[PDB]
C-alpha cells in the first residue's frame, strides 16, 4: 500500500532513550521509515526546549493534507543545521525510536509509505 494507518506513541522528551535515528540526512529517514513499519517509532510534540534535547539529524513528520478514519496523512521531512529535505505541511512532531517508554496519548496518522 502506498499509505499505511498508524497510532504513534506520543513521549515526554525527558523520557526518551534514544534522542535521534542516525548521523545523516539518509540515514535517519531509512531508519525512522524502518522503525515506523516495524511499530517501534515514538513521537515527540515540539515545543520550545525540546529540539535541543534531541539529536540532529531530525525526522520530522508533517501534515500532508486537510483524515480518513480520524488518521491526519503526513510524509517525512528531516532537518539538518537547519536545512529541510523535503517539502511539506505543519509539524505533527519529531520522530524517535521507541524502546518502551511509557507514553501520554496516541497520534493517528496515514503515512506515505
Amino acid at each position: 500500500k502506498t499509505h499505511v494507518q498508524l497510532s504513534l506513541p506520543v513521549l515526554q522528551v525527558r523520557d526518551v532513550l534514544v534522542r535521534g535515528f542516525g548521523d545523516s540526512v539518509e540515514e535517519v529517514l531509512s531508519e525512522a521509515r524502518q522503525h515506523l513499519k516495524d511499530g517501534t517509532c515514538g513521537l515527540v510534540e515540539v515545543e520550545k526546549g525540546v529540539l535541543p534535547q534531541l539529536e540532529q539529524p531530525y525526522v520530522f513528520i508533517k501534515r500532508s493534507d486537510a483524515a480518513p478514519h480520524g488518521h491526519v496523512m503526513v510524509e517525512l521531512v528531516a532537518e539538518l543545521e537547519g536545512i529541510q529535505y523535503g517539502r511539506s505541511g505543519e509539524t505533527l512532531g519529531v520522530l524517535v525510536p521507541h524502546v518502551g517508554e511509557i507514553p501520554v496519548a496516541y497520534r493517528k496518522v496515514l503515512l506515505r509509505k
